[PDB]
């Protein structure tokens, strides 16, 4: 598994807290407290990094026409 | 530099030959040639291997709608 | 922070919980708990995969 | 493919010509041309950066004691 914080923070800054969740399987408190700053990306588990930097990976491969 | 061809061949899927050198650089024809396929990518330079990349990173971080 | 999980397990195949510790400050316990199989790569934190990722590069990059 | 141009450079300090191109693949003239800087990694196409990188990660990866 690769994670890449760079990733996870243009994820938090660019869908919101609910289709994070729900796209990544990590758990909505999770999610919320990250948004609110409440809790480090640094301290997340690798487990979890890695999922936020796939739904990171796959969300910026969306084509061009939804960018911008 | 770094190169990866994954991106490269994102980069042709998801523009045009016209935007891809305006906003790369490399020169027209050199797209045209890998879009319709009379070149291929893993003949390309790592230079222009790198602009490539480079500007398909640079449309993938785009933010979102 | 970039993490490798990979690059952490050819550290742990690679060097002893001692040098691992010792050269990237993450707990001897924690990296003893990596070697017996009692706690998984998965479950460190991002920051101690990345100091971890980084150590196993720094010795892959080491000349020869 | 991949290409990073640092792991070549390590390669080309850290192995000889010889066999960098007898494990890589590459030709010696390109390899010597690469080491005397005639040529830079820069003008390599992706396929020969490809298989260079590759070298690099595979030596590097080799155990401690060979460092």
């Amino acid at each position: 598994m690769k994670v890449d914080t760079k990733q996870i923070e243009w994820l938090l800054k660019n869908a919101s807290g609910y289709q994070i969740s729900k796209m990544s399987g990590v758990a909505q408190p999770t999610i919320s407290a990250l948004i609110n700053k409440k809790r480090s990306i640094e301290n997340l588990t690798i487990e979890t990094g890695h999922k936020l930097t796939e739904l990171a990976n796959q969300m910026q491969k969306t084509p061009l026409e939804h960018h911008h």
